[PDB]
């Protein structure tokens, strides 16, 4: 199947056990910001949802199923491959909604549905978007969906902007420098300083931050869910010119994402920006190994190159530079892989 | 091989993915209880290493064939699985020491050594210190030990105490109860409560104490490395009868290890028990599903089983009564899968 | 002569054009803490004076000859290699000292004294102590000095002690990580980052410090003026065994010193200690390229060398080893060209 | 050689002894203005680059070589006679550039250059424009360029503007009149205060101002490096005539210079005048020994005469007079010895 053909067994096997837990959903269901937005978006827009067939890709615990239920659908296939759907289905019972929701355990890649659906919905965004690889299950389901049919979320903006935290990167400078010691208990570690400083900066950074940080307003790329392919997402490659509103150094490029939900009666956006409140995405930094310095005015240029491998996460290429002086910085991060640093 | 055949592949995957970053040989290394006590250990016993042959069995980064380096050892051969072993190498070069430490890339179950050797050391501990179950590994690599070689542990120590903590034991009802109410956004979630506090308190639960907690001398159960057979490891029984010191509720178990390395010269001690520093061991509690009280006095007496599974782990098996009562409680644990919850 | 034997002609003109200036003069009156107590400890010991024949060694603007005066020496040589000489002429004129000051220009190893003196008087410390050399022509001034004769001062201690201060240390790694930059303004600077870190961190640290900082009570070398030969000054061996009173990261050796008058009526102290009030000698930290983790109890051992060059200063090499793990640090400074950091 | 004939030997050792620290390099390199200036004004003059012979006088850490590199230079002879020449070397090699860029270690007075070049690259500007005389280097050094050649900068211009500051100019006594007390601890110092007040004039101060205290417009004086002789910057005579903007007391004259580069395509400007963003050389006050009053309207004419001395600066005498009243003052400067006052 196209799940399996792109999925290492030993990272699906971990990835779904993960969202076997009770707990993990119960973190997520806590995040109000989210479960409220979505609750909103598809309540508020209940016209695109009353007496219609709906497919809830990774329906988890089954909140988005319910939700729908809730705006009048007639019947919601909710596609779920961990043990979870085990869990999905006591609430179905217990909620008296067995005639309208039909939990169907599995992958959406490798199950069966009865008939075509007209609006699909799902929460597949991770960090920085594209972490977990799950959009590109919810691109794929699309060939379960009507031809004028919808999808909530819509669209994906990827926002990205350059920062500058000094304390950020001394903090991870740091943590490299153990490997910079001549005699650790006597043991010469400094052979390795250089492998060190690669592994600590190619994670990614997770957590918030104040927006007076930011160096230059941020660019946008869209994933138009409607239009997307799947493979579109196998190599995402995102250029950028920052135009600097300040001048120092800038020490990376911080990411976070809007997703929009276009329904008939309004158009509702959940947002992760740090001007937003905090959800359990946060906001991702991706850090460079030495600064770039640019004054105001200057525009920084380059690219940032997305690659999906088999981890279902990302390989991340960072290539930037300032115009002006022609002073470029490079680095490779492991979106898999990131360093949690939330108080 | 042995270790294949013990061991589901996802799990090995994962496992040696963890320890072939930098960052985790540095948190191991960095504490310095740990690898202090370790080259104390080797050098303070220089007699037993000087013009001798060892095996170091997981060396990771190659710290402890360091130490046997400085304590005369004449040749060194230092098995790693992971990638980790790349590493080791460029500090065995850089550390002019090629002479002496041999880096063999591999499991010790799989790897061929050209010859038998004088002593074995490894730092096989984990959690509880059976987690992992790397010290089948360690038991497994004296098939490369002369008739009249040493074991560095010589002996492993686990310590079971009971303990009295009102506040953890409620915390798991206070986390549980999420799922107890009838309309989370409109949806009834009571259904679930049950199998989210089930969840939970198979959870052994890693972070340290105070001391005062503890309500009874602690039971030992002591395996002799150079007397155990790696089968030994495969179901371990520890029975236990507390004399309780305190009269109150007993909430659970109590958890920690000790390790003694037996040399010629002296014997060195390696604890993470709650009265000791703290080790990123920490210590580990499981919880009974029902509290049992009992009287200073009074006598607490059952068996914790841990049962080997093919996750590089244990289930825990724990059954305890009250003699004087017949007052009794169990729990059934997966240590795999443990709650982290060190402030 | 001795002086321009040891000294290159560079550091020599460099040297006393410094000291021909009336606003160096100045901020070194202008210390209270110097002045006051050179004058108290002359005056309070106005016996050892009182119609004696006096030798000013470097006596600048000459204002511990004007001492001398009050305290009744009889006759006073006031030797000044530099062109204040003349200044002091000017104010022996105009207090109307001219039949008891007599200035002689000149080195101390150069010029003709008309007779043998009862007590050579000098401010011959520069930081560190011996920065400046200057103890040397103090020293060598002795074949001036009666058999029965009298040195102020009459003997120094230096005082040194580990310190931890991570402000410090990543201050001066800040200023080294400029010459780690793969791309300023496109050039790859990355291959001098070696160079820089050696280069930033031969230099001592000179400004003030919380006491708190010190991590093990001091130790103390000292030197006698009235015993020492000045060729002892050209290798100074100062070796240390720090018992830890606190545990944490031993950045560097911190430096003091204190001299001692020891007159007929009183022993009078001059200290630079930061447990004192702040002279503009201030106090001398040498930083370790890598600090040394130690805990409380343990042993800091090794040396540091002080080794004369020809630039009026010393060659400086710290070796400093944890003796209970065998970590160790070595470097090597330039106390001619220390960074002033008070502010 | 030229250079020893004109410089003093102790002169010339501190002097490139302050130019082997990387440090200093640094401090330089650190200076955006003067960097991004000197990139600018070669990369944008491409024509004046590609494929040419070059000479870099004094290339430091060879940052202006790497300039010429990058706008296409088929060689370019870097000469430096600091130690910084060995640093250079590893720069042009990790740079991969060793087959454009030829390092020569030596004075440019003393070395020999295999060929001609088409144009000549330096930063030999001092404070003031002429302070460190290695204008005259930059000068002799077009020994070896093509008649067709340029030189980059091509034309330097000082500014000279009569200002009034009279905090600067009361500064002066307040810190000379420490001198003037009759008792400084027993001793009448006030013979000196005369001295004092003398040396403190004879400092060039050196930092930045509010351009609204310059009383009128500047007087400019061009040295064209085109058509100068090394022997024209031994005795510069700058006559003025301020027509003045503002009435007051004139306490002195400010300086500030400019250079630029007279390129093919574009002329560049590099301006260090109080109008225009901070660099390292800042500005510089002469300040008169007796202030002079000047009505709005009024003339104040006469000369400031620059005299190379061997300490690779200048003697400065500037003498000043009010035209409609006759009120003249003077002073002699010692530039070698500014005051930095900036904070
Ligand atoms: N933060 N995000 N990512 C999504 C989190 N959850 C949504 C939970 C639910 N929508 C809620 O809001 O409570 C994803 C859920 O979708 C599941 N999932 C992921 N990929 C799948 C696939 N190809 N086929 C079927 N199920 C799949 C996964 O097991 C998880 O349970
Ligand atoms: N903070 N200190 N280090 C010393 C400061 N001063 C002493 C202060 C003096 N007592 C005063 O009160 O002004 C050093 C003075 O000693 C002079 N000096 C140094 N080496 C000399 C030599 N071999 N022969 C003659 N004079 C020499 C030097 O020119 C300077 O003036
Ligand atoms: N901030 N000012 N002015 C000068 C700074 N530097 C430019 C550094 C470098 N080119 C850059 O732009 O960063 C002058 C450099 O030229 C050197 N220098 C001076 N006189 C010399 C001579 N006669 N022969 C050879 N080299 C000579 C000196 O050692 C110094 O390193
Ligand atoms: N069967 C095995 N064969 C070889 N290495 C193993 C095996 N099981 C675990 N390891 C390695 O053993 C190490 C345990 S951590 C101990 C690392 C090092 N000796 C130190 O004390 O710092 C990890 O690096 C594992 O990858």
């Amino acid at each position: 199947s196209v799940f399996s053909e792109r999925t290492e067994e030993s990272s699906a096997v971990q990835y779904f056990q993960f969202y076997g837990y009770l707990s993990q959903q119960q973190n997520m269901m806590q995040d109000y910001v989210r479960t409220g937005t979505y609750q909103r978006a598809i309540l508020q827009n209940h016209t695109d949802f009353k007496d219609k067939i709906v497919l809830d890709v990774g329906c988890g615990s089954g909140i988005l199923s319910f939700f729908a239920a809730q705006a009048g659908a007639r019947k919601i296939y909710a596609v779920e491959a961990s043990t979870m759907a085990q869990h999905a289905e006591v609430l179905v019972k217990s909620n008296n909604l067995t005639d309208r929701i039909v939990v169907i355990p599995g992958k959406v890649e490798e199950v069966s549905l009865p008939e075509q659906v007209d609006i699909i919905i799902s929460e597949p965004m991770g960090y920085m978007l594209f972490n977990e690889r799950m959009l590109e299950s919810y691109l794929h389901a699309k060939k379960y969906l009507k031809p004028s049919g919808n999808m909530f979320p819509t669209i994906g903006d990827v926002h990205l902007a350059p920062f500058t935290d000094e304390q950020l990167y001394m903090e991870q400078f740091t943590k490299a420098n153990f490997w910079y010691q001549p005699s650790f208990h006597g043991v010469d570690l400094s052979a390795l300083r250089g492998a060190a400083v690669d592994e600590y900066f190619r994670q990614p950074v997770v957590d918030t931050f104040d927006i007076r940080i930011l160096m230059a307003k941020s660019v946008k790329y869209t994933v138009n869910f409607l239009e997307a392919k799947e493979g579109d997402l196998h190599r995402i490659e995102i250029p950028f010119k920052f135009h600097m509103l300040h001048s120092g150094l800038v020490h990376g490029l911080a990411f976070w994402f809007d997703v929009a939900f276009i329904g008939s009666i309004m158009t509702v956006w959940l947002s992760t920006a740090p001007t937003e409140p905090l959800t359990h995405w946060y906001q991702v930094r991706c850090l460079f190994q030495s600064p770039l310095f640019a004054k105001a005015g200057d525009t920084l240029s380059g690219t940032c190159l997305l690659i999906a491998n088999k981890r279902q996460s990302y390989d991340i290429s960072i290539v930037a530079q300032v115009d002006q002086t022609g002073s470029k910085s490079s680095n490779l991060l492991d979106l898999k892989n990131p360093f949690f640093r939330y108080t």
